[PDB]
């Protein structure tokens, strides 16, 4: 992977999540610095398959009409912890 990979691992993430997430910074979408600390924290408040779903669904969105790249991810994250029906 890239520059971001080693930082992401050290930002508390499991390897499985860090692997996918690094590539989001490689492909000219978002910065690795684009997040708020509330995202860095709420990221550890997921399990592996938790976070991996969030990463997929965040990629399976449209980052045309975004600005606040953090708040966008923060939105998807809320949806995933808020799954009671």
């Amino acid at each position: 992977g890239s520059e971001n990979f080693q930082t992401l691992l050290d930002a508390g993430l499991p390897q499985k999540v860090a692997e996918k997430l690094d590539e989001i910074y490689v492909a000219g979408l978002v910065a690795h610095s684009d997040l708020d600390e509330r995202a860095i924290e709420a990221l550890k408040e997921f399990n592996e398959d938790g976070a991996l779903a969030v990463l997929q669904q965040f990629k399976d969105s449209d980052l045309s009409h975004v600005q606040n790249k953090s708040a966008f991810l923060c939105g998807v994250m809320k949806t995933y912890r808020q799954r009671e029906k």
